[PDB]
């Protein structure tokens, strides 16, 4: 009843951050439309995620590993995203008129770890202002991080999508898009993967600008550089 | 005011599961008692966690990696824990009089990945009953897993401590201690680490049976085997 009868396997290798905040909608949508597609899902670190799809278990990889050893696979820009700073309401940073990277910094921090969902600005955006802050905590998911900010171990820096005013009503969102450059989530797959219609539909459902035609031409280029050139004048979804 | 003035560094390498469910209480307790101890915390995979403490960044490692390449460090049994099966209330397994590993199995599963917080039974406890089930999903944390069970991608198997009737009131806990053997969380540190009083206190706060004296004698032995022998007749906390 309003479903495609397409039969086939779809194996995704993705990160926590992706699996938790960016993927659920799509997946629920997808699996409802394709009851004959065996959707398998495997979470993990950028290198294994690179490894899995590369040679050669999973069909797609979904991650902010704009990082390398990715050349084998066709990488496609999906969206940008940045970070919010979260604190307990009783924090000095709460009652502050737009904080700076130096105004941060004076504090002990609970961030992500490198490399795993873009802390690849943190430190490398800190040494930039010649700064080195106390990182009392590095983790891989925001929910752990959030709960340790509730403890008061330090100030947290997480993806803006990882704050949910509903889910997180004991924290203060402070947007830091000014403070840190955005991160790009891409989607990979090796050239030799035959692209199935459900796959295009999935790509499309996850990144609206990635239509069959866009996709095809992006893979017609011999480079991920060339691809990112293709979109350098396309405004991505900003998440 | 009722705090120890002890000054020093305490760096912990632990897993998601540990950081999220087993560690928060202790840490909050600890840091309140030792405002001069620089508590640093770093989450990650068993191998890096082994690596971090080993050679030789972090003081303690806290994990269910009873797995090896651990010989360098003194490993101490902390507690046992097992798994619950979680499903949507509308699931066939909900209305079931104590399910078997075969009664499971007939289903698509959302579990942990190997190696990362004990799925090292799953498959190796499945091939045992000669079984091979559909694993539509492997992740590293229960919250991701739970949410995909809410989607209906499959049946979830997570740590019993990762279900929280308060936090998770849309799921069905089904205890599987019968079904799968328990896992042991241990705590490591290399022999050469001078043991500080706050460290003993911390060890103690996390594993009540690990008193100064127990600890000392456990390290007086030349083996983790010998240590586990020491406790083979001690009933551990069961979590
Ligand atoms: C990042 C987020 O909140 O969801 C975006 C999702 N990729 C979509 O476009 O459906
Ligand atoms: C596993 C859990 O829920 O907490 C146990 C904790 N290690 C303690 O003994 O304080």
């Amino acid at each position: 009843e309003h479903t495609w009868p397409d039969k086939g396997s779809l194996y995704i290798a993705t990160t926590h951050t992706q699996a938790r905040y960016a993927l659920p909608g799509v997946i629920k949508g997808f699996i409802e439309r394709y009851p004959r597609v065996s959707l398998h899902m495997h979470q993990g670190s950028p290198t294994q995620i690179a490894e899995a799809v590369s040679k050669g278990n999973a069909d797609f990889a979904i991650a902010t590993e704009a990082l390398h050893l990715y050349d084998d696979l066709v990488m496609l820009p999906c969206y940008h995203w940045n970070r919010s700073i979260v604190v307990t309401p009783d924090h000095p940073l709460a009652a502050t008129s737009s904080v700076t990277i130096e105004a941060l910094a004076q504090y002990p921090l609970v961030t992500y770890t490198f490399g795993f969902t873009g802390r690849s600005e943190l430190d490398t955006a800190f040494n930039r202002a010649g700064l080195t802050p106390r990182i009392v905590f590095t983790a891989t998911d925001a929910d752990v991080i959030k709960t340790y900010v509730r403890l008061g171990l330090g100030v947290g820096v997480i993806a803006s999508m990882a704050v949910d005013p509903l889910a997180d009503p004991d924290l203060v969102r402070i947007d830091a898009h000014d403070i840190f450059s955005h991160s790009t989530t891409k989607i990979g797959f090796r050239r030799s993967t035959f692209l199935r219609s459900y796959m295009y539909d999935f790509i499309q459902r996850f990144a609206p600008h990635l239509t069959r035609d866009v996709v095809d031409t992006a893979v017609a280029l011999r480079s991920n550089e060339e691809i990112e050139a293709m979109f350098q004048d396309i405004k991505l979804p900003e998440k």
